């Protein structure tokens, strides 16, 4: 736990996606540095909850709070641009993320 978070599970695993800066240089940037990101990202349970855009953004708040402290507090030092970098990638993690968490919910209450 991150000193608060209200019982956040950590997500599955996903991969570097190809961003869409629309900077070419950031294009490239990322292209190299993807690694630094997280591979999971934290998130709620879909057991109530209503808005995918907070699940996304809650999602992404807490995971680059996470995701720092976990490393920054180890001597690692984000830049600026990568933070806001993640920003994109963590927000289409998190969006892939909530199609597991939704449907894994809605087809997981199937049975048979």
């Amino acid at each position: 736990v991150v000193g608060g978070l209200g019982g956040y599970m950590l997500g599955s695993a996903m991969s570097r996606p190809m961003i869409h800066f629309g900077n070419d240089w950031e294009d490239r940037y990322y292209r190299e540095n993807m690694y630094r990101y997280p591979n999971q990202v934290y998130y709620r349970p879909v057991d109530q909850y209503s808005n995918q855009n907070t699940f996304v953004h809650d999602c992404v708040n807490i995971t680059i709070k996470q995701h720092t402290v976990t490393t920054t507090t180890k001597g690692e030092n984000f830049t600026e641009t990568d933070v806001k970098m993640m920003e994109r990638v963590v927000e289409q993690m998190c969006v892939t993320q909530y199609q597991k968490e939704s449907q894994a919910y809605y087809d997981g209450r199937r049975s048979s």
